[PDB]
């Protein structure tokens, strides 16, 4: 993309994805590298790459979920919870981000918020495997 | 929008009574048919305090009125995730208008199965009867 196109996207609130600024295959490569860093415990680098990905397309559920995960690892629990809520909203009937928000709320010493998150999963998810995990946390809340 | 602002704010990183006042001013505009003014005030609220279900619901309503159904549905889902079933009911309406009737049906069924609002349940059933 030409500089005028990128500046227009910044000014108009458009994604860089919307103007095809980086080819699709290269973005897939970047996501794959981001995941490799993550799996290898290279958290700082993974964080750079997931921030890059979310700047490129701030509506991509998996890009957002990767950054949220990184923030949870780095104990930035409120920012992780904030991104998980967005990821839930942009996704397709997946309550896993809400489950992870429950974990974050426990770490923020907000157990009633946590309970509400795990209950949202238990009451509405069709994923019984995810429900088992959410129920495990709920059963441990005092 | 509100969502992209929330995501950008996370990448990079007024008292309650007065915020309540500004919400009421937004609703005052809305009730008088000043939808554009109402929208600005709700957008302001959702930039200042995005993770507030009442501000989200008000802005989503405006997008639905303006036939920006996907943006409305996205905001209704944030309101649902943050903690009644009115967001799910309105998401169902949005999905119908988006020509996604199986998505709509799932929303209305969720309302009927979980809501304690008997009037919302009747409304959801009337949509289900038509899908
Ligand atoms: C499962 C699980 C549950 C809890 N809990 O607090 O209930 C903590 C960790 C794990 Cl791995
Ligand atoms: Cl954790
Ligand atoms: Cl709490
Ligand atoms: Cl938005
Ligand atoms: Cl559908
Ligand atoms: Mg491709
Ligand atoms: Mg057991
Ligand atoms: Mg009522």
């Amino acid at each position: 993309s030409i500089s005028t196109a990128v500046i227009d996207a910044i000014n108009s609130g458009a994604t860089l994805k919307d103007i095809n600024a980086i080819p699709d295959d290269m973005m897939d490569d970047i996501y794959s590298y981001a995941y490799d860093f993550y799996n290898k415990g290279r958290i700082e680098e993974a964080e750079v790459f997931f921030r890059f990905l979310c700047i490129y397309d701030f509506y991509n559920v998996d890009y957002i979920m990767g950054l949220a995960a990184i923030y949870q690892i780095k104990e930035q629990f409120q920012q992780a919870a904030d991104l998980y809520a967005v990821a839930f909203a942009l996704g397709k009937n997946d309550y896993t981000p809400v489950f992870h928000t429950g974990q974050c709320q426990l770490r923020l010493k907000a157990p009633l918020k946590a309970k509400e998150c795990f209950e949202l999963v238990i009451q509405h998810s069709n994923d019984e495997k995810l429900k088992i995990k959410a129920q495990s946390y709920l059963d441990a809340i005092q």
